C-alpha cells in the first residue's frame, strides 16, 4: 500500500469480533487491531488512516484498510460522518472500546462483525436495539498487508 | 390501495428538515399520514401508506406504499428486527422523538426530506457528536 514515513500507531489492542462468512460457523474472537497514520511522501505527503487486522494464531489472517484524506470525503458523504479527518481515528476507538466492553445481557448492545467475502472483508460495528441494528461504521478491508 | 379497509395510524404535523436542491434547509412542519390496509386487486395483499403533506402548500405532496413483499428486502437492507405487522409502530415511536426533539439535544432526533428531480428520499436519523445514525430510509413518489 502507502509507505508510511513517520507513521504513528494510535491504537494497538485485542477486539472481540463476530467473524462470518458464507458457508461457515460464526465465531466470535479477539483479533489484533492496529491503527496508524502517516504521511505519504511518495504521494506528495497525503495522510494516510491505515487499520490492520491480524490473529496472533493464524499468519495468514490479514486484513488491511487504507484511507487517504481523499478517500475520506465519500466515505464521510456514504457513512454520514461529521468531524474531519483528524478526528476520525479516535471516533472509531470509542467505537472498538464499546466493543471491548460489550456484556451479552447489554440493552442497546455493541458488537464487531467482520464478515469475509471474496477478495474484500467489510468490517462493522453495530448497535442492537430493541427493532434493528443501527450500524455506526461499516468499512471494507482488502486481504494481507 | 385500498381507500375502504384502510385503518390510520397516526395522521399528525412533524418536524421536518427539508433538503431541495439550489435553496436553503428549511425546518418546517410537515403533515404525516400513516394507514394500514390491502390491495384493492388482492385482499390478502397487506400495505403499508405513508403521506407527506403540507398545511400551507397543497401542492406539496409525497407518498409511500409498502407492501408486505417489499418489507422483505427493506427489511435485509436496513437491518430491521421485527416483523411487517410491528414496523408501522416503529416508525410512529420514531416520529414521535422527532416530534419531542429539543435544538440542544445530544443526541438528537430529527426527520429529514430530500428532495431529488421532485422525488424525494425520507430519513430519520439520531445524531450525535459524529455522525447521523440512520434509523430508516424511505422513498417517496410526488402527489397523491
Amino acid at each position: 500500500g502507502f509507505d508510511l514515513s513517520t507513521a504513528t500507531t494510535l491504537f494497538w489492542r485485542p477486539v472481540p469480533v463476530h467473524v462470518k462468512q458464507q458457508d461457515r460457523e460464526d465465531v466470535l474472537e479477539e483479533l489484533t487491531f492496529r491503527i496508524l497514520t502517516g504521511v505519504a511522501k511518495q504521494n506528495h505527503n497525503l495522510r494516510i488512516l491505515r487499520i490492520h487486522i491480524s490473529s496472533d494464531s493464524d499468519l495468514f489472517f490479514l486484513h488491511t484498510l487504507e484511507v487517504s484524506e481523499e478517500d475520506f470525503q465519500s466515505l464521510k458523504n456514504d457513512q454520514g460522518i461529521l468531524v474531519d479527518f483528524a478526528s476520525f481515528p479516535g471516533k472509531i476507538i470509542s467505537l472498538l472500546e464499546k466493543c471491548i466492553l460489550a456484556q451479552p445481557g447489554d440493552s442497546p448492545r455493541f458488537q464487531a462483525v467482520l464478515t469475509i467475502r471474496g477478495g474484500e472483508s467489510v468490517f462493522k460495528i453495530v448497535e442492537i436495539n430493541d427493532w434493528k441494528q443501527l450500524p455506526h461504521i461499516t468499512l471494507a478491508f482488502r486481504p494481507g498487508n
